[PDB]
C-alpha cells in the first residue's frame, strides 16, 4: 500500500497474509474455512496467516492454517489477468473472534464514487521496494469505468474495476495482490494489477467481485 496509513491493530479482521516462507499476497476470509484471493497468487502450497498486525512479530492473535484446496477461476488468463480470482479452502476451520472475522460478498455491483478500504502488507513505495511489518490501509474510491478504460486502453474487461486516485500518490502495489477492497461492509474488489504503483494516471485495477458471487458459492458448495 503506497501512501496509506498503518491500520489500527486487528481492525481489518477479514485480512489474511498468504505465506510460503515469507508474505507474498493478501486474501479475505469469507467463511470459517474459505478465503478469496487473486489467481495470480497461486502457489502449490500456502500457509494462511489470520489475526496478523505485525507479520514479523507474534503479537498473540495469529492463527496459522495450511491451505487444503487452492482453486484458481477456470478462465483465469495469466497474460491479461482477466478473472484474477482464486478460492482457498483451509485445512481446518478457524476460530472466529473479534480479530478473525468474515467479510460479506457483494449483494450488487458498487457504483463509481463509493468509498472503500484497501489493505495489505505489499510494497509501500512508488519507486523501489519497502515491505512493511504492519498492516497498511488506504481509503480510496471506485473510479468511473470510463476513466479506467482511458487509463489502460484495451486492457480493462467487465471483470475489472479501477479504485484509487488519478493524481497518483496512494495506491495498492505488489504484495497487496489478492487482498481486499471492502466498501460499506462488502468485498467489492481484489487487488490485481496496475502500471507501476501510485503513479499519476495509472490507478490500481481490481477484480470486480460482484461478477463472481455465483462461482464463489457454487465452488464452495462442490468442495
Ligand atoms: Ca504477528
Amino acid at each position: 500500500i503506497v501512501g496509506g496509513y498503518t491500520c489500527q491493530e486487528n481492525s481489518v479482521p477479514y485480512q489474511v497474509s498468504l505465506n510460503s516462507g515469507y508474505h507474498f499476497c493478501g486474501g479475505s476470509l469469507i467463511n470459517d474455512q474459505w478465503v478469496v484471493s487473486a489467481a495470480h497468487c497461486y502457489k502449490s502450497r500456502i500457509q494462511v496467516r489470520l489475526g496478523e498486525h505485525n507479520i514479523n512479530v507474534l503479537e498473540g492473535n495469529e492463527q496459522f492454517v495450511n491451505a487444503a484446496k487452492i482453486i484458481k477461476h477456470p478462465n483465469f488468463d495469466r497474460k491479461t489477468l482477466n478473472n484474477d480470482i482464486m478460492l482457498i479452502k483451509l485445512s481446518s476451520p478457524v476460530k472466529l473472534n473479534a480479530r478473525v472475522a468474515t467479510v460479506a460478498l457483494p449483494s450488487s455491483c458498487a457504483p463509481a464514487g463509493t468509498q472503500c478500504l484497501i489493505s495489505g502488507w505489499g510494497n509501500t513505495l512508488s519507486s523501489g521496494v519497502n515491505e512493511p511489518d504492519l498492516l497498511q490501509c488506504l481509503d480510496a474510491p471506485l473510479l468511473p469505468q470510463a476513466d479506467c478504460e482511458a487509463s489502460y486502453p484495451g486492457k480493462i474487461t467487465d471483470n475489472m474495476v479501477c479504485v484509487g486516485f488519478l493524481e497518483g500518490g496512494k495506491d495498492s502495489c505488489q504484495g497487496d495482490c489478492g487482498g481486499p477492497v471492502v466498501c460499506n461492509g462488502e468485498l467489492q474488489g481484489i487487488v490485481s494489477w496496475g502500471y507501476g504503483c501510485a503513479l499519476p494516471d495509472n490507478p490500481g485495477v481490481y477484480t470486480k467481485v460482484c461478477n463472481y458471487v455465483d462461482w464463489i458459492q457454487d465452488t464452495i458448495a462442490a468442495n
